[PDB]
């Protein structure tokens, strides 16, 4: 009757061991669509020069896309498309900068909710999948004594679970950038419960693959009904890494919610 | 009477070597010592340059505390910047801290930043005469500062009793170091149920060249530790110039601590 | 046909990442691939300014030559700069080493300077457009210039025929990096015993837009490897644009010096 | 008849896996008596920010104090005194700074010659000394493929062999600022024999003390016969380091040097 079509800024957020990388081929598929695009390494991910033991929480992890979001010009929205655990770096973002977030995209990510414990979606990922075949775990002691447990992902974890229909040459390249990692889950559960008028009003969209190896799909559905998403977008096919497995189904679903929210 | 396992921790630009004459002090009395090289201090491989905050020059000495055995506990005596140290410590192992124990150190507290002593002694003595001070930016942009202690204010300042083969090593040995100041300006404060739980005793001497007698008695004041022994006479460094009279006193902190 | 154990080593700023292509296409010929990150390089943990020379740059690769099997020999391959990191470890551990690849790299030789080659590509390409240059002055005092390459240059020159999807990996984890040319300028001649000895295969392109046709055949002439390979189109990453290629040249040098 | 007294500038140089921290005794005790000192951390020494497996012979070992003689006034000479392998570093720098160097004191050191191999003297002192009780050993491949082989001093052999009669605060100070050292007597075996011209034109003096207990006085003399000291002198108790345990001896002896040659 009247049909519309916008372009949007989408910030790309990465899940822990992971950085800015895994988005080499969405970034340039929204560009071709006009969007533009920021994808952000978040604290000791991808280059960032920060190691693991000096983050003591997901928020302190959090903090590239906090700064940014800070610097963000006024009157100037985006969109945070977040994959795996970044579905946390949404939540903490949005009860500080609700303000400018448009929409928040769940992309085969934790879908965080206010009635529970920040670390309630975590608890129950591991339920579904506890077993992380050779991933090597770690801790350290953080800056007011918890125990941080930190990770390394096994190469076959990666291979068969994260990366189960991406090319050879991204499997490779995700082994040559990988780094160790850190739900800082115990954390997570000492925190606040994410609020209502910040993370609890954000627009959400759920984007997710039933093939996925990790985020299986009694786990993802179980997080759709406990917190009913403003849209569900499920992609056939691909595996976890939908950025790299679907990246075009991934753009246009994404231009959906520009056009809707953005 | 109580023998004790003490982690000595010197001060910035420093390394374990200030404690040279007190561990085996302590060692007569059959206590175990440990004396650690902070990052990039005394024969830290490190360079000042790749440390960026005070958390994370303090690594030496909470890779130890996360290394101590399940049920050892510890006295901490830090001296000068390292009541910093204690700080950061003892809120990331409170359990492992028998007491902290300040050596003509800042003596930080919880009401207020991490960096306020390090405000307050600037503002009592905040000409360090031929300091020479340089900057690097840290990882995530911050421009830290660094410092050459000068050797007059290390003649004059901080070794003034020393004998001149103890300010001779210092010269020898010593190296850059930095406050971390801003950093510390924007750290959480330290928590009560950390740092604000441990036993605390205060060592000095009024006869300090630097951190001046009251600058310490204000932060007496601002934060009364369990226990303040006064040394007479000494300097600065009384792990030099009263080396027994320090074994002395530890040793009523290891039977009062345990 | 003969498999081999290729060590694949990356430019400055760049990691082990850009032979992410070329390392799967090896391993379905049946080779054993190691790719490398060099100091302060890909996700490598430290940070250039700690690095001081060029010698210490080359650390991830000595380490691993070092501890290479007894009787174990290698494929070293390089790209652009790297040429310089086969010379520093053919002189060091030429036994191991069963042959050099030099894949529009800086071929080094043994009677100018170590710097020389980079010398001579700065005179043939003096103009790195947007990229930026910052300097600290190393452990011994030299001051040590760092670039960040720019995304111009990067788009233009070293990734002119790339992917989207190549190109924007790039950008996403390029770090600062340094040629330490004074320092090569400083450094002793490669030897004859040992880079010198070396097996040598030269692979380029003519459509290089940074090392340009006539500073690689400069190069071949400087110093005539044993074999030139020039592989038809793509652009300096032909490991990226031209994969297959190299995978078949790195066969043909696997079959001749096993 | 006519007595002379003289105040001379002395270049102190350690011993490997030491720094110019063994000399806080012997400098102001010299410096009572009006003479100039300088004590150098050779590469990879002391605090010097180097380390040992980026050197790559003894050779760029010595570079502190060839820069030093290098940076020397015109017609300025000095008293360079090397303890324990320290004879090696004046060695090396007489045969490119012979102009400056007024005298060579060798402390409780190994003593070059020249009719043989540089590493000659290390040779012999391990077939004198070859046990060195808790030491550990590495090595790595320096820049021309020779392995090295480091060395970090055991607590034992620093205890009873070479600070024997030290003070406990100078035992235990020797422990907290130790580094790793080499011989590297693999690539002193390739290079160059000293010169006669060089080194060997350089007046020489030899101190030690029978009581030392790792260059033990079969060795000492040995060095002695085998390549006659312009000047012998014998302390009389202490241990290998006479700088501290006879400070004043040495630094008196020192001052008779200075008479002597300065």
């Amino acid at each position: 009757p009247i049909s519309k079509m916008v372009t949007a800024h989408f910030v790309l957020i990465h899940t822990i061991c992971h950085g800015a990388w895994i988005w080499h081929k969405l970034k340039p598929a929204l560009e071709r669509a006009g969007h533009k695009v920021t994808a952000l390494d978040m604290a000791a991910s991808g280059i960032d020069p920060r190691q693991i033991e000096q983050i003591n929480s997901f928020d302190e992890y959090s903090e590239p896309l906090l700064t940014f979001l800070e610097k963000l010009p006024q009157g100037e929205k985006v969109i945070i498309v977040g994959e795996s655990c970044a579905g946390l770096n949404i939540a903490i973002a949005a009860d500080r900068y609700v303000d400018k977030i448009a929409a928040g995209v769940f992309h085969n990510s934790l879908l965080p909710d206010t009635v529970h414990s920040p670390s309630y979606t975590v608890e129950k990922l591991l339920e579904s999948f506890p077993d992380w075949r050779d991933t090597e775990y770690f801790t350290f002691t953080n800056i007011t004594g918890e125990t941080i447990t930190t990770m390394k992902l096994g190469f076959v974890l990666l291979r068969e679970n994260l990366f189960t229909k991406c090319t050879d040459g991204e499997y490779e390249l995700a082994k040559m950038v990988m780094r160790k990692g850190s739900l800082f889950q115990n954390v997570l559960a000492q925190r606040p419960k994410f609020t209502e008028k910040g993370y609890g009003s954000i627009k959400k969209v759920y984007i997710w693959t039933d093939q996925d190896k990790i985020f299986l799909p009694d786990f993802q559905r179980w997080q759709i009904a406990n917190y009913k998403p403003d849209k569900v977008y499920q992609v056939q096919g691909g595996d976890h890494k939908l950025q790299l497995t679907k990246t075009e189904e991934v753009a246009h679903i994404l231009q959906e919610v520009a056009d809707a929210y953005a």
